[PDB]
């Protein structure tokens, strides 16, 4: 038995997208996945990676909420003009400051957002943008309480990182209060097709992020999977083939990532601090091979 | 290159031609077509009951990846109780819209070889399509093949969704198109007691194929269920209604994709290569194809 987090969440889920055509109109289009079943629920924000559509993350969202969670992932613009990620950083802040008056309005009947409990997470660049906002470089009316890093990336290399190079290369240097989790794709470093460079350059690799983390800080790595394997299966192949692609059921790791997340959030936004632990004690429960996996408190 | 059961080299794109597009589609349609231009055949996939075409995106992409412009009609609630006619007519309208409408939405440069048109359905969607083919309607474009994804005639032998295409008499189907019946071994299995089998017996892949007539082919994924081919981002709230296999769903999605991809290649290119091999040794398939029977005139 152990943890059913990896397993599908019993609560049913509903897919909601605001097209800026529903008052209060949002700062930008965001996809909202919330349990249709009534009851106050915690809320979380996911940041789409560059050249990626929130829709490509449907499976992860559905499962996460299915286990009891309200997830809102904005579809940032191509951000062509904005240098670095500043634009994305602010956009999320706007969404965050938009949730209070907009989430309740769009939320399905019976669903109330305990915004008091809010967490931020990002994939690749999206992860950079998030940690940035978490590092408080920008400003948000609400207050976060957890940070999940979906194999985050920082830039081409140390000499060249997105705005700003939050990385300091000093262990435990992140002055953040929200406990943080960093899931890693082992093959992220491994390159593929040659012409295409590593999607997860080292130095900017999730690894340096987890290192600069300050206890509390949790770390798990999907050894046999790729930077974009978690993306939904329907993922436009001409948009995913770039990164290395594990030789295994993308659905599996997708479920594994979902479980890792719910446990972390449950142990943060929520109150249960046992599922994540059991995982930490016996990662074998995971569908995939989580290695390495270490904890700092 | 025997690269079947695997992604096609052609990059694909998804376009949801809405009623607000011109020519306006008779009914909303999701068209997944190769991004690169060239002569691409056309095929129509009809979704099952209480299902959305978005749920078939993966399979659609894999097939299309093998150079196939696919049209996915998004049927709407049928007011007529026990009536597939509304959907049958909607599918037919989609066919006549294909000529003028499809090249206007296709990636600029991509062009459809309508001459080679194919029709496919899922569950009640399969009933819908088999009906059109049998000729319950008349489409100016003449389709050239019929595929049934675990066809579902209706509730039971005494309760078939009208039109009752089933005759229970072998090779009664008076159609001149090659027919492919991909079934699921778990479709006839109930679930939760309260949920009756999604592919009821006496109206499942077992008879559907029998009434089919040469050329006629039959393949069954013993390891998967009725909806297991739907995408993994499925609502679940609905997907769970049907028995779910324990094997990787994505495995079946590609398995069905290949079986279909080949059948299409065999009837529209007479390559009769991947298909012959699959029929020769189902092992090549990632999943477990059983039973597998083919009745070619010669
Ligand atoms: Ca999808």
């Amino acid at each position: 038995a152990f943890t059913s987090v990896f397993q599908p969440g019993k609560l049913a889920v509903e897919a909601i997208q605001v097209d800026e055509n529903a008052a209060p109109t949002p700062p930008i289009p965001v996809l909202i996945v919330a349990p249709k079943d009534a009851g106050t629920y915690p809320v979380a924000m996911l940041l789409h990676g560059f050249f990626l559509h929130n829709h490509f993350y449907e499976h992860l969202l559905r499962h996460v909420a299915s286990h009891g969670f309200i997830i809102v992932a904005p579809q940032f613009s191509i951000s062509i003009i904005p240098s670095g990620d500043a634009e994305d950083i602010a956009a999320a802040a706007k969404v965050a400051d938009w949730l209070p008056d907009g989430l309740p309005s769009v939320l399905p009947k019976g669903v109330e957002p305990e915004l008091s409990k809010l967490a931020l997470a990002g994939h690749s660049r999206g992860g950079h943008t998030a940690f940035s906002l978490a590092l408080g470089h920008a400003k948000t009316q609400l207050t976060f309480s957890a940070l999940i890093g979906l194999d985050p990336v920082a830039g081409t290399g140390k000499s060249s990182q997105l705005q700003p190079k939050i990385l300091t290369y000093e262990p435990s240097s992140f002055g953040m209060a929200m406990p943080v989790l960093v899931i890693g794709t082992g093959l992220g470093e491994e390159k593929k097709n040659i012409f295409f460079p590593p999607c997860a350059p080292k130095d900017v690799n999730h690894a340096e992020f987890y290192r600069e983390c300050r206890p509390p800080c949790y770390y798990l790595v999907t050894k046999d999977y790729g930077h974009l394997d978690m993306l939904d299966d329907d993922a436009p192949k001409f948009i995913t083939c770039v990164c290395k692609d594990g030789n295994g059921c993308k659905g599996k790791m997708r479920r594994c990532v979902a479980g890792i997340m719910v446990a972390f959030l449950n142990a943060a936004l929520g109150e249960k601090d046992a599922d994540l632990e059991a995982i930490l004690r016996d990662p074998a429960v995971a569908p995939t091979t989580l290695d390495p996996v270490e904890h700092r408190v």
